[PDB]
């Protein structure tokens, strides 16, 4: 009924790693076709911000680490010689949270709030 629901209800057989990709596309955090551009960034972002994890003086510079992350997925997966996928979207979430901007305990609660808001 929520993201979180529908997407473990739905592996459940392998490809498992692809769990995490299923819930941010449905946040808008990452688009369909795994890939990551502003509209996704700016979607991560003010989530972040209606959800108090991130002061809003921090906005520009949070902004900047996702997109540096984004160019660093794409990076990898082109001396990978292939492009984003599951995997890819992964490590885009690992660069994001090495960030020191984001406090981790607030961050998961904060997700966890804002996936109980969608359906389904």
């Amino acid at each position: 009924e929520t993201p979180s629901q529908k997407c473990e209800e739905k592996y459940k057989t392998d490809k498992i790693s692809c769990l995490h990709h299923c819930k941010y596309q449905y946040y808008g955090f990452i688009d369909v076709n795994y890939n990551i551009a502003q509209s996704e960034i700016r979607k991560f972002s003010n989530v972040l911000m209606d959800y108090g994890v991130v002061d809003k003086s921090k906005k520009r510079e949070l902004k900047k680490v996702m997109h540096e992350c984004a160019k660093q997925v794409k990076k990898e997966a082109r001396k990978d010689s292939h492009w984003l996928n599951c995997r890819t979207s992964i490590n885009y979430y690992r660069c994001v949270l090495t960030s020191k901007l984001i406090g981790p305990q607030r961050f998961d609660k904060a997700i966890q709030d804002y996936d109980k808001t969608i359906s389904v």
